């Protein structure tokens, strides 16, 4: 079975759980506040910073390299734009770095530094989601918060080097399926993708509690 399929199958249950965290339930209903949106975007800033650091570290490593698409996919620059928008010109000292965010970053560094053959799990979990369900969440955030179509404040959700997310996502899948796979690697990849999803659930659980306080 192709890696792209094995990952979708392995994570379909946990994906249902992630969508039904209280934070994402409220988000999907159009209930997201500026405060709650700033917290989740700042946390994604740290997460994608760490993810992309480890991507760069491993760009030439054949357990990752066929998925090296910085121009198309990488989000750090976009997230920097969004931080300036939501937090102002001194955003680097204003933004929070929550403990659940720290925990996700920690595991990203463990994977990139000691288990790079699992980095595909983390890239899959973030980028493929960003290219599908992320586009729906974009439209909901725009409507909730009166964000302009010109795209300010939502750079994270915009892929100006990808014409068509559906076709790109098919290419990314196809390339995933060229990675050298053994039963060992494949089983651990799908396990790590479940962990990536849990790390996101745990963030959303944390941010909700911070917001409810
Ligand atoms: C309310 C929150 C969310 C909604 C409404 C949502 C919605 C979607 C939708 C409509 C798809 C396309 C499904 C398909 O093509 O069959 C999708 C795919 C995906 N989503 Fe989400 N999602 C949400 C949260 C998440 C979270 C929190 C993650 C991980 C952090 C995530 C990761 C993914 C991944 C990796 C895929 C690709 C599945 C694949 O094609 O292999 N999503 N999502």
């Amino acid at each position: 079975q192709d890696l792209s399929e094995a990952l979708k199958e392995a994570t379909k249950e946990v994906h249902i759980r992630a969508e039904n965290s209280e934070f994402m339930r409220n988000f999907q209903k159009g209930q997201v506040s500026r405060e709650g949106f700033k917290l989740v975007m700042a946390s994604l800033y740290h997460i994608y910073t760490a993810l992309e650091e480890e991507i760069e570290r491993n760009k030439q490593n054949p357990v990752y390299a066929p998925l090296y698409f910085p121009e198309e996919l990488h989000r750090r620059a976009a997230l920097e734009q969004d931080m300036a928008f939501w937090y102002g010109p001194h955003w680097q000292e204003a933004i929070p770095y929550t403990p659940a965010t720290q925990h996700y970053v920690k595991r990203l560094h463990e994977v990139g530094g000691t288990h790079p053959e699992l980095l595909v799990a983390h890239a899959y979990t973030r980028y493929l989601g960003d290219l599908s369900g992320g586009q729906v969440l974009k439209k909901i955030a725009q409507k909730a918060m009166a964000l302009p179509s010109s795209g300010e404040g939502l750079a994270f959700f915009t892929f100006p080097s990808i014409d068509n997310p559906t076709k790109f996502k098919q290419l990314y899948r196809a390339r995933m399926n060229t990675l050298e796979m053994t039963p060992e690697v494949k089983h651990r990849v799908t396990e790590e993708a479940k962990t990536a999803f849990l790390l996101n659930i745990e963030l959303f659980e944390e941010l909700q509690a911070l917001l409810t306080e």
